[PDB]
């Protein structure tokens, strides 16, 4: 029926930065050899998605965005052997190829083959699977989830359980599996442990489940938006803090509640000055700060190699560490056995066709995750 | 004899800053409780003593600088219980006062003790044992050894093995045991892996000799001083470069010779522009870089945080991450058994009355490590 067809359909173009994506028909063209075509389900709303919006992630533009998603495979190319018509799939932001000195790496994720580093924009092959208007639009991570249909690399897919409720499980596909990572993986937080969590929303709640599943005696949530601490501390917080109410800089307060400095730190905002507090409210000579948010493109920060040379570990991740198709199927399958919840993230629900009131929601501080149904 | 007395000796008197140090005599009060006076035998010329002169460490002024040593316990104040009059010792920059809550933790080592981090230049008391002229005498790190005789704390002391050779093992106070440690434990260097050191001095040269006990296949040595890279090599180097050779910026240059970055790097300079490049150098996804030099005082390094969101793990650490106290003794031991070898690391000996001449020599790129003969 479109297998091997072009599929025209509706999907959200970004045409310029600071303005409401567009949501108008495209042409997805039939998937090449080691390309899949799926149907998407449901995609969330990711905070970088907006960064690409504001300017603050730089991708080429015109594009259809989204990351975070899960969908129904439509049609496969020659020579996918991973998926088939009918699956259920989660497609990746950060590919795994297998093959790249960072894929065959035990701790690495970070594939080479990813879009991230040195934006193009495309498919693997250079090229764009979408026009709009008789325009070629480019892709976002290789993912390019704000659409009825996509075309993804087969690196950048996987197959998960046929059961699996896909308005709940894209989640894995970014924010949760990031935080839950982040604390688990990436840090390695330990029993007994204190955490500090700049950033409550759905990638630093996230942060907080990894932390109370590890065991933290203490984890502490840090937020200018005090509409955040409830969910917070239903999630794991044992206490939250808003800078704006103290005199001193947080760092500072951290410390003091901390009697010392915190075992671990995350920032998950994307702010040098956060990045540079939470590095320093670890302590000083056992400390470890993982960096989560995205910083704003090309933009230095500042600090004291002091703070290192006493003894802290600064380290960042994407995708909470994980090697993407290895993990998000398990990830699924750990899901479904109730071993994690995403209930907790998931505040509003829209129809796709309603991306822009999302992403509203997003901007005004009230949502943590809108999943958008196809 | 000297027991309980004041003792008249020899001292190298730093007055001011950008000054020759004053051999002259000074007045040693006899220990407190829980402090020894020791009679140095060997004295390192260590970079950070430079530091101190140059302006690049600040520390309160006049003082005895010397930190990196041995010698023979004279006598001990109330209470000491770990030493006697007779024993060898090793006097420690960082102290181990085993009851706080770096000393309780397994990774930690800057013991909340020390007098790094707000320097005072003091017994642990806020006093000092020194006089010169009349004028008392601010001490360096606990422990200033460029002196016939100093006074410590009982915290900043380990005991030896009583057959150790002190103008060898002095090097194990600091220069080596710190190279060394931020090899094979902060980096944790693994077999087979790839490593750039920046700094070909005496710290430099002990990094590598642990990473090659570490078992990595690749060393690189990185310094503007060419001269450096015979000894090197001597040490484990596979390979030296000169930034100075190349019109690429040396983080490129790397990057290309590890084929993608390597999984190892050491900034052991104390250069902020250094301290990035290193950074940069190691793979993006998985490389590990510590910093050991020591930065120029309120100096802050500028760097894009995106460098460790793709993976990389940066970290410090004073004295080789090691537990000063308990490490000392055990690092001695292992000399002993010929575990590691010092001679590498010493060009020159001369007697401590040469002091100025020992810096000379630092100072001009013509010495490792010089060691001082009382
Ligand atoms: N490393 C990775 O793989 C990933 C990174 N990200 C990044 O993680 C960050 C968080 O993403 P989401 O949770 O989706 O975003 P979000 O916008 O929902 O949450 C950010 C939170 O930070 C708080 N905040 C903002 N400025 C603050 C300040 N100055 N001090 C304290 N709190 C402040 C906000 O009130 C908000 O609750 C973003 O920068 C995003 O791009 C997201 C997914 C994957
Ligand atoms: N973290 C810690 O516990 C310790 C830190 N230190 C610090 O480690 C550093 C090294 O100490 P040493 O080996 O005694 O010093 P050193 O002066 O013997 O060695 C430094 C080396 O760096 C090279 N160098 C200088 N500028 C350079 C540049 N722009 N590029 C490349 N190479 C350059 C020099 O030619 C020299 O060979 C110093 O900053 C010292 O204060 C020393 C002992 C303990
Ligand atoms: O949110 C998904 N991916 C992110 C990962 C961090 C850099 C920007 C893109
Ligand atoms: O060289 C010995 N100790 C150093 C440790 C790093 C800060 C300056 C002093
Ligand atoms: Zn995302
Ligand atoms: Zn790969
Ligand atoms: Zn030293
Ligand atoms: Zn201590």
């Amino acid at each position: 029926s479109t297998a091997g067809k072009v599929i025209k359909c509706k999907a959200a173009v970004l045409w310029e930065e600071k303005k409401p994506f567009s949501i108008e028909e495209v042409e997805v063209a039939p998937p090449k050899a080691h390309e899949v075509r799926i149907k998407m389900v449901a995609t969330g709303i990711c905070r970088s998605d907006d960064h690409v919006v504001s300017g603050t992630l730089v991708t080429p533009l015109p594009v259809i965005a989204g990351h975070e998603a899960a969908g129904i495979v439509e049609s496969i190319g020659e020579g996918v052997t991973t998926v088939r018509p009918g699956d259920k799939v989660i497609p990746l932001g950060t590919p795994q190829c297998g093959k790249c000195r960072v894929c065959k790496h035990p701790e690495g994720n970070f594939c080479l083959k990813n879009d991230l580093s040195m934006p193009r924009g495309t498919m693997q092959d250079g090229t764009s699977r979408f026009t709009c208007r008789g325009k070629p639009i480019h892709h976002f991570l290789g993912t390019s989830t704000f659409s009825q249909y996509t075309v993804v690399d087969e690196i950048s897919v996987a197959k998960i359980d046929a059961a699996s409720p896909l308005e709940k499980v894209c989640l894995i596909g970014c924010g949760f599996s990031t935080g839950y990572g982040s604390a688990v993986k990436v840090a390695k937080v330990t029993q007994g442990s204190t955490c500090a969590v700049f950033g409550l929303g759905g990638v630093g709640l996230s942060v907080i489940m990894g932390c109370k599943a590890a065991g933290a005696a203490r984890i502490i949530g840090v937020d200018i938006n005090k509409d955040k601490f409830a969910k917070a501390k239903e999630v794991g917080a044992t206490e939250c803090v808003n800078p704006q109410d103290y005199k001193k800089p947080i760092q500072e307060v951290l410390t003091e509640m901390s009697n010392g400095g915190v075992d671990f730190s995350f920032e998950v905002i994307g702010r040098l000055d956060t990045m540079v507090t939470a590095l320093s409210c670890c302590q000083e000579a056992y400390g470890v700060s993982v960096i989560v948010g995205v910083p704003p493109d090309s933009q230095n920060l500042s600090m004291n190699p002091m703070l290192l040379l006493s003894g802290r570990t600064w380290k960042g991740a994407i995708f909470g560490g994980f090697k993407s198709k290895d993990s998000v199927p398990k990830l699924v399958a750990d899901f479904m056995a109730k071993k994690f919840a995403l209930d907790p993230l998931i505040t509003h629900v829209l129809p796709f066709e309603k991306i822009n009131e999302g992403f509203d929601l997003l901007r005004s501080g009230e949502s943590i995750r809108t999943i958008l149904t196809f």
